[PDB]
């Protein structure tokens, strides 16, 4: 009676906090990672030490490109394999959290760089979530009704601030917009299977501080509530609540966790 | 520390469920009511039997009119609701603006048209404003060292008002005003760490469009809505403010 | 010759809207509250360009009773619309532009001043528009189908920035929120009468340093930059548009602190 | 004489947009993918009305490389914009209208790789990725123009969809791509504001609704629209696009305007 959660980009920061929060609620967790192998395996060791066989790790580039094997492996296949990993190891997959995401500039103003940025930003933020949801849904539909879990839930990590675009981040902002569209469309189409699909949108959380202290403090001070970025738990606790049975009438909605930052203007 | 919650229109349906859910979390609750005196007092007896001195009831018409004592204004009646919490328990940590009148005000086929305006706008928008203002003043007037650590205001909005119910214009306008109050108060009260959010039901505890709700094809139970209210008031939701959460089973995703 | 009723038409945006509609051929009823001299000067100018193409009517749109029994806001609103029918026999366009705008701080930081602020802010920005729309619609419904105009349009002047609240302006921000709700509800309910209802939301316009924060041009807009949008929405080319609010803010709502 | 580049201009809304801009005095570059005959007929008509006021250019805006090394989508987009500069020496307006639209069901019931792989590249490419590369090329051309030679009314219009927030069942990728296009509208509006290039969206509800279905079914669909109980004509949408490109709309940017007759106001 142990539910299973698949969390993408689970090695650190918010994803790790989400994986820890779901684990604390009793979930067995599949921790996906791309380049953070060491951090992911350390997290798994910790959770497995607290509760045997309660965590595994799986690696996958969620960029929208074909990888090397036979023939080239497509993104859809790599996504189907992540979900399959949960069924193979534990025989179920109740929760999917699309958290993995690349984030960097793609200025409109002044080849392989543009080609890869597009595939990477859109892949991790939108296309992989789409294939992952599709595979997740196919698994549930293919499960005899009597054997289906009673609390399926998909959480897409969106962004509370994309409607007030960050200058120079167009592809990323576009991908997050696509991800909001996926949240609504999948919520409507998967409703018959009682699979809920919602979004959680952070404002500033564990803000990257690779800049002069005054600039990092200036940025944080703009959040109306508390004048700081949020901790990882302040975001993950909301993800955990939406996956809980008490949130079962909630679907197709995006919940901002931004301390009022989207309420500000220049 | 035993926190206090003020819930308007708490006698039955969603408000009753919200008052019960907050009480289950440990809150002492002030149950406001307008005409449902018997149910409000029965609810209070039940909660007080579970935990002595954990509930009181207070009556008030939240319509935007003057009542008989000079005439008493809506603002004064609202300030007295919040004062009731401070007088009895010395604090007021949570305010849930749930009370609300709801009935048609067709644009196509002046005593009832004016009481309708005062009633629909008062309960749904103006009283919430005065209640929030009084709640905030009491917190500002409390020495920092003596302030609670988890202030939260929840405005009960409506997930479907952007797809207007035919013939309910004033009500739809009032809920729109209540969304604006949610955002403006969240911004202005952020310095006092008072969070302000909204919860918007779709169809709940219906007493025919039921089958059009995408998820489960039914209206929600009262708890399916109140559990969300309770979560937003919890410390786990402390970075959330100025936001409205739909609890509608995907109903706002539909089209004719 | 179509007729337009424009509230708060004496100056700034309302004046520009009245001028823009007049330039398209509309006869205009200029409503004013305290700006009698500016309203009458505007009317003289328009009537000099085209005889009997403008009139002025006074009314406090605050949600209170006035002395002549007491006159209610609904009655004063119905009389504004009736003024158009009495003088010209029609009312094709209604522009709810009149609006009070001032602080109503939640935090302290005389006592009836709240009573009047509430009635004034909510009345001009939300309640009067409601009564005006209701009266406008009843007159169209009461007109035999064969004699109805072919291009009914109501424009509500909303605010592009209210979702990023101005600190201390709660009642005003709430009232504009109610006005957006009226725009959608009325659009839906009046669609059968082919009465379109939309909103135009300025960001910063004709300001009496914030300006420099607007992405496009780094300045507030001119009155015409807003009114030309109102005029377009009332034109027959915009006839499939209803229930929608159009921001005219130079990208200001796209900014963050 | 200003110049407008309209993608998917051979028929329906794109044709109407090209005709509307042409009637205002614009020279128009009509892009097409498979509708060569329609596109050339439209160009002949416009050129007969005003010599050298239209050209046609072909391009698959799907997000795939084409045969010439392989040609990338970005290059094909840059060449569309370049065609306007090469022929007329300018490009003032860009209307991203081209768009593929068909089902991509999450469930089968609730060869193969080819239809998925191509659907994703096609739906996302036409509706979101090509618009991005076209906007980027359009902007680079303006930035590279000495201030003294720049046009005075640059405007980009992205054709979005008023109903995507009430998703059409089974059209997830398309719905996602339109969401991305709304994000592009806001992000580019903000970033290009310094060059006075405005970027807005126009979102139809139901327009010139395809009627390949029983008449009672087609009538039932259009009857749901609150205003007039019908889908819109092509002009009812294109006149809005033309207004947004006009100098009277010069303070408008970053916004999406619904042209849906109130359809998004309905609920099931
Ligand atoms: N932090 C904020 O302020 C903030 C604000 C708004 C929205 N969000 C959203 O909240 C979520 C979590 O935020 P975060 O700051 O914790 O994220 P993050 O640290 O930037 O990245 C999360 C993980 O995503 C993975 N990832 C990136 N590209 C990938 C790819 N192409 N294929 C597979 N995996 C990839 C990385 O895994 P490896 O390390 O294993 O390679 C990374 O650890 C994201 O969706 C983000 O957009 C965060
Ligand atoms: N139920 C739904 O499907 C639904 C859908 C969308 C939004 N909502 C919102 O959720 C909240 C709760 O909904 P509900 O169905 O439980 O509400 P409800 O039963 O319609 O009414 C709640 C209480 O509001 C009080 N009230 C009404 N007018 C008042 C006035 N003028 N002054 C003082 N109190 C007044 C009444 O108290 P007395 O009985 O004591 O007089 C009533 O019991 C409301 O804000 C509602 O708008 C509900
Ligand atoms: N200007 C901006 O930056 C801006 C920004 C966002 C939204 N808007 C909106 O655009 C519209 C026009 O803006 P604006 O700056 O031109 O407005 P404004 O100058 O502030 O006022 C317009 C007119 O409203 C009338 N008015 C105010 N209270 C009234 C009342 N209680 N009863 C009757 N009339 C009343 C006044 O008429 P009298 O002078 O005759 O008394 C005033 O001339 C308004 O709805 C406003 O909210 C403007
Ligand atoms: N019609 C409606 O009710 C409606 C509703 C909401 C939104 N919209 C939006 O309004 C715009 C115009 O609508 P519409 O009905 O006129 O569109 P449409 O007829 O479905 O298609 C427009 C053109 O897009 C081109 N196109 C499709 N895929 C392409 C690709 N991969 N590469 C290059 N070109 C491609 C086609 O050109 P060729 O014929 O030359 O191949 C087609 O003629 C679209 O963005 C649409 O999404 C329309
Ligand atoms: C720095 C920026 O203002 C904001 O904190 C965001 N950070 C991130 C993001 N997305 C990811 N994947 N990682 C981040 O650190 N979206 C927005
Ligand atoms: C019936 C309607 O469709 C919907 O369930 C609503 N009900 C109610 C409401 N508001 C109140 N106060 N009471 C209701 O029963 N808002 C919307
Ligand atoms: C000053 C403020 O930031 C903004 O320009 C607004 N001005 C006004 C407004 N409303 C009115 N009636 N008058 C104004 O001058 N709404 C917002
Ligand atoms: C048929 C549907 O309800 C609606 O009219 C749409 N049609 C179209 C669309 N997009 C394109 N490209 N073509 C269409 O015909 N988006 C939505």
């Amino acid at each position: 009676t142990v539910p299973v959660a698949l969390v993408t980009g689970a090695a650190k920061r918010l994803g790790r906090s989400i994986a820890e929060g779901l684990h604390a609620e009793g979930y067995a967790v599949c921790l996906h990672y791309h380049r953070s192998a060491a951090e992911a395996n350390a997290l798994s060791a910790t959770l497995n030490a607290r509760r045997p066989n309660s965590a595994i790790t799986v690696q996958a580039d969620l960029s929208n490109v074909a990888t090397a094997p036979s023939a080239p492996v497509t993104l859809f296949t790599r996504c189907a394999e992540l979900v399959a990993a949960c069924y193979t190891h534990w025989g179920r997959c109740d929760v999917l959290v699309n958290n993995a995401s690349s984030f960097y500039p793609t200025p409109l103003l002044r080849r392989e760089a543009m080609e890869t940025a597009t595939a990477d930003l859109f892949g991790s933020n939108a296309i992989a979530p789409y294939f992952l949801i599709k595979a997740f849904a196919h698994r549930v539909a293919g499960t005899p009704a009597k054997h289906r879990g009673t609390n399926y839930s998909i959480i897409n990590m969106v962004d509370a601030m994309t409607n007030q675009p960050l200058l120079g981040y167009t592809i990323y902002t576009m991908a997050k917009g696509a991800l909001e569209g996926l949240t609504r469309s999948a919520a409507l189409e998967l409703a018959p299977l009682q699979i809920r699909v919602n979004g959680v949108g952070p404002g500033l959380s564990v803000l990257v501080d690779d800049m002069p202290p005054a600039v990092w403090e200036g940025h944080r001070s703009k959040v109306p509530l508390y004048q700081r970025d949020s901790s990882a738990a302040e975001v993950s606790d909301v993800v955990i609540f939406l996956c809980s049975s008490k949130a079962k009438y909630i679907t197709g909605t995006c919940v901002k966790v931004d301390g009022g930052y989207s309420l500000t203007r220049a």
